[PDB]
């Protein structure tokens, strides 16, 4: 018996090592570096949140079918990340209706810096628009982000503007 | 979770609640997505009406799936029902909801 | 050439059909000679006038 063969098994033993090394080492970067994006991403996930900034205006018709309009600004926290408005949904509720996400909004293709606003210009569509005394629901997705709701009901007065 | 409700008729009817992916997250397919749906502490029954039937997701979007309850499940003001959403390869949420006595329909709080 | 525990800055410019925006995923592998090869996947955030790429 001589360690001539020993040395041809060693070759072997080594070789598969330095594969297995060689592939786990890139298996654990990918790993690693997955484990990165994930890191990444979740902070991005709950820090991109945006927000919707103080009151909530819309013009309004007697004549006409009721709010049709709606006023209200929308920002990013100071610490926030960057946004895209293009991506952002506006999903609407006339007193317990159905939902419809909803189509014409005046910033439809704009970005928001951190710590900035804009004002965010929603219609409602044709029968969804609510009238004095309906509650509706608005619901801001940005893309990535926590979503808000915001919940009003026009007082049954108002003529129209600030939704206190 | 918003849904369509019904007083005349049987109760909620669609429900609509949208759906995402993480930013971070891979790319999924609805088509393989199961939807398991209970009306009260009643046995289960799998969903089979979605809108999306046949769309995919890329990471970091969102799609509106709508459900419809099977004709004995739908549920109506008062009675909780749960959601189970099943991805293929993925971890799988449940959102358990009841209905406030109440609710003429709209978004469920 | 890096000497172990050295470093340098690498500067890739993407070819003119895969330039990647805000909001689209890329992949980098990075493939030493005789080395255990890297990837780095990131999606540009859609936002992202530039900068960093957390």
């Amino acid at each position: 018996f001589s360690g001539l063969e020993a040395a041809i098994v060693l070759i072997a033993f080594v070789v598969v090592a330095a594969v297995f090394s060689y592939v786990m080492l890139g298996a654990g970067f990918f790993a690693t570096q997955k484990s990165q994006e994930v890191t990444y991403s979740g902070m991005k996930q709950a820090t991109s949140n945006l927000i919707l900034d103080g009151m909530i205006y819309g013009s309004y018709s007697k004549g006409g079918s009721g709010l049709a309009q709606l006023y209200f600004y929308v920002k990013v926290p100071e610490g926030g990340e960057t946004q895209d408005l293009k991506y952002v949904t506006y999903l609407w509720t006339k007193e317990n209706k159905a939902v419809t996400t909803l189509t014409s909004i005046t910033p439809t293709n704009q970005q928001l810096n951190p710590g900035a606003r804009v004002k965010v210009t929603i219609t409602a569509p044709t029968g969804y628009k609510p009238i004095a005394g309906q509650k509706f629901v608005l619901e801001i997705k940005p893309k990535t982000g926590a979503s808000t709701i915001v919940t009003r009901t026009l007082s049954d007065g108002y003529n129209g503007g600030v939704i206190i």
